[PDB]
């Protein structure tokens, strides 16, 4: 009940970072908990006391990576359009238009807001570091993690950072 959610569209309103090495080699990645062997990046809920996306942002990255870092860059929203879980089992599913086919109008699940952090410091005690590993990553690796996690959205909060993409 501490939840924010979008007066519109009823998605569930998040924010995370996209934390880089100063030579922005690599990104922080953690372990999801939905599913221990994916890995992700920082992000939760904005609580109703929180005033800002960059308050949530630090404190989640804080609370799931132990990392400590300036926010150098507002990398934007970003959605999770993945369906219900009750559609697997649903009569209508998709739709198509002569040249394109897209799955069946739904509200997203997440509006994400991302921000670019330069990493200061990583600690080795932090609240969920016996729930989550962490590790860098450069952006080849990074985004083979986030593709073989199905989630694209994070890729694409991924894609607008400065990280260096010539591997
Ligand atoms: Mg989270």
């Amino acid at each position: 009940e501490n939840q924010v959610y979008s007066p519109v569209t009823g998605a569930r309103l998040v924010a995370g970072c996209i934390c880089l090495t100063p030579d922005k080699k690599q990104v922080l990645m953690i372990t999801s908990s939905a599913h221990k062997k994916r890995w992700i990046v920082p992000k939760g809920g904005v609580e109703k006391d929180e005033p800002n996306y960059e308050t949530t942002a630090q404190r989640e990255t804080w609370e799931e990576a132990g990392c400590i870092g300036k926010i150098v860059a507002n990398l934007g929203t970003v959605e999770d359009m993945r369906p219900p879980k009750d559609w697997n089992k649903d009569i209508k599913q998709f739709e198509n238009s002569r040249k394109d086919s897209e799955v069946a109008k739904h509200p997203p699940r997440t509006e994400f807001h991302f921000y670019e952090l330069e990493i200061e410091n990583l600690l080795d005690k932090f609240p969920e570091c016996h729930k989550r590993h962490r590790k860098l990553y450069s952006y080849t690796e990074a985004k083979q993690n986030l593709i073989d996690a199905k989630r694209p959205e994070l890729l694409e909060a991924l894609n607008r950072s400065a990280i260096i993409k010539d591997d």
